[PDB]
């Protein structure tokens, strides 16, 4: 299918650039929202379609990868004129549920869980609630839930493989515990292309809480020792923290250590090195959200309750 | 007064980590949970003191400094036992409207505006309302509203100086419409200083939406010709983009220009060359936030409604 990104990459644009077409912002360049308009067109990109609130749950509102996505989430809301309201989790089970249960008593129309866990417990109030509830990013008791989201295990097979071909054979794998989907869902694909070739898995780390740039440094202190050839970072401002404080300590990248992210966001840009990483849809992820959400809200049949978007990789400096 | 830095800088800890220790995380390690509760009784750090829901009102969520003042301010909200709910206005003066109404509607007790402006409309429903509203980094009509902050324009007073005494003849300042009460505080501290010295003053840049990295790479181009000796930006990511930029394009930072952020965030460190910045008490502001509005929801007296917190300006790197 078609995504912001292919918009954006050929009309020379960010994908930033094209939500602020799609959106109506009455600032972007008037020639440029022609150039952009235009591939809109021909590639066919439409990624949307009472008073009403739509509530949404994210781990950690810090977290530059889910405060892009839930800004998203906002812009598509007022496209279709609801309000919004966010809350911050911490994929604490025991948040999660007294969040839930405060929008239900605020009356929300529906709700939008990105990353975290659903508990068998939260599984219940869902399945006892007539709001209905999209999911992104999360893992748990999910099933039966409408969800969109990239294929991760697929993005680290085809992740796996390269660095393989480019001579890595020591493999690590950090992350936390706001996002465990991903987590889960790369270990599964990394260990699969490591076992197909017999090679080797370190550690792999978790952390508590944010998934930050100071658990990337304590994360390359965890393995200062026995490093290995290649890291697999599922923030890419904890990638960022174990590129620094690699460089700082003299090791080469990516000549000696190849670092890649999968949950993009603009700071893969903004740092040299800039960041190997897998590059999401995060519009879409919040259009198709809002799409299915709205469905639901409209009491209408879902084709499709669980959809894959697909991603890029785009190798830029950490990888050899 | 005693902030959250002052602890940090004496038990040589992140902010963040004292923050953990204040709201009682499970995972800091034991003896570092020592090493700050001590500095923390020894200097006396206190930041904090039906039920209860706080709405939270920012101009853009993937803001970090923004997201991260957030993000502290739902710690904090645990901590009393409240929910809370945010929500992105863009400082669209409509959405504005819109987003107060709504979270009145749904009988929130209390709100606070992080950054943007408050339109004399919006002052009515203000003053109309029986929900108290406490601000921070507002301009705009918002007088006899409780309220905390740094002192932008003393901060950019003392950094004008430094820089003339470093050479800098020439001086350019950059911002955007979701941090205006930063910009315009700033402006007044750097031209009362230039003007006392007859130094030049440039283009003010001000950008439309996020005060993004984007933001600061466009406000290069704009300035590539006829660039100035010393350029003060309020968003540290925008400064991020205005010192790749020019690195790039050959000049030399900080030699040949010097750049210097007023709203610090994590990105500060996770750059080089690292980022000469005020340092704000992002947690004391959240903190004295959410015990000013406290108070009024508890129908008490305000001794002093108006707070000014103190700030530390750290010069490193992008600074000669």
């Amino acid at each position: 299918t078609v995504t912001i990104y292919d918009v954006a990459r050929e009309a020379r644009v960010s994908m930033a650039t094209v939500s602020r077409v799609v959106n109506g912002n009455q600032n972007v360049k008037a020639e440029t929202k022609n150039k952009v308009n235009e591939v809109i067109k021909r590639l066919n990109y439409r990624p949307n379609a009472k008073t009403t609130t739509v509530g949404v749950i994210i781990p950690d509102i810090s977290n530059i990868y889910y405060s892009q996505l839930a800004r998203g989430l906002e812009d598509i809301a007022t496209m279709y004129k609801y309000h919004s309201i966010i809350s911050n989790s911490d994929n604490d089970p025991e948040k999660e549920k007294e969040i839930f249960n405060n929008l239900l008593s605020k009356q929300v129309d529906g709700i939008i869980f990105l990353g975290g866990t659903i508990t068998e417990e939260m599984k219940e109030l869902i399945n006892q609630s007539s709001v209905p509830v999209v999911v992104s990013g999360t893992n748990g008791k999910d099933a039966h839930i409408a969800s969109v989201n990239i294929d991760f295990t697929e993005a680290a097979k085809e992740i796996t493989g390269e660095l393989i071909e480019k001579g890595a054979k020591s493999f690590a794998l950090v992350g936390g515990e706001h996002s465990k989907k991903a987590q889960e869902d790369v270990l599964e694909g990394l260990t699969e292309v490591l076992n197909k070739n017999g090679l080797q898995l370190g550690d792999t780390l978790n952390c508590s809480g944010a998934e930050s740039y100071k658990e990337g440094v304590k994360a390359f202190a965890k393995m200062k020792g026995n490093l290995p050839d290649a890291i697999l970072c599922i923030s890419d401002e904890e990638a960022i923290g174990i590129m620094h404080s690699a460089m700082d300590a003299g090791i080469k990248v990516p000549e000696e250590l190849q670092i890649i992210s999968f949950n993009n966001t603009r700071l893969v840009e903004m740092v040299r090195p800039q960041l190997s990483s897998v590059i999401q849809p995060l519009y879409d992820i919040g259009a198709v959200g809002m799409r299915l959400l709205t469905k639901y809200m409209n009491d209408e049949k879902i084709e499709e309750p669980n959809v894959v978007l697909p991603h890029r990789i785009e190798y830029r400096g950490t990888t050899k």
